């Protein structure tokens, strides 16, 4: 509270470190689905049902040019792709599949990077 700080983790590598699990997002072979918006136009149904888009170029803009205010909201946006992915998408659907089998490869990066 005030006047009584608790100690906080050292942040000053938390770019370069999202930047990096974001590369290997990038170029899992899985990632081609999130690569890029769903096209609002070549979707059926997507704009309606999908309260809020997310993808990796769309994460990766907003990583370069400090629109992410802390490691927390990086990792929401994330995991957005995944939930919406998830909505929309049958689990053993090609897309579907991809979804879970990247947000598994997040989550242990996550972990692996920051979670001692
Ligand atoms: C992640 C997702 N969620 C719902 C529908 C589709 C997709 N991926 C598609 C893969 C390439 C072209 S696209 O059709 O615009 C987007």
């Amino acid at each position: 509270s005030m006047s009584v700080k608790k100690p906080k983790r050292d942040d000053s590598k938390d770019l370069a470190l999202c930047s990096m699990i974001l590369t290997e997002m990038e170029t899992h072979e899985d990632a081609w689905p999130f690569l890029l918006p769903v096209n609002l136009k070549l979707v059926p149904g997507y704009k309606k049902v999908i309260k809020k888009p997310m993808d990796f170029s769309t994460i990766r803009e907003k990583l370069s040019s400090g629109q992410y205010p802390n490691l927390e909201t990086f990792a929401l946006d994330v995991r957005l792709v995944f939930d919406n992915c998830e909505t929309f998408n049958e689990d053993d659907s090609d897309i579907g599949r991809a979804g879970h089998n990247m947000r598994k490869y997040f989550e242990k990066k996550w972990t692996d990077t920051f979670k001692v």
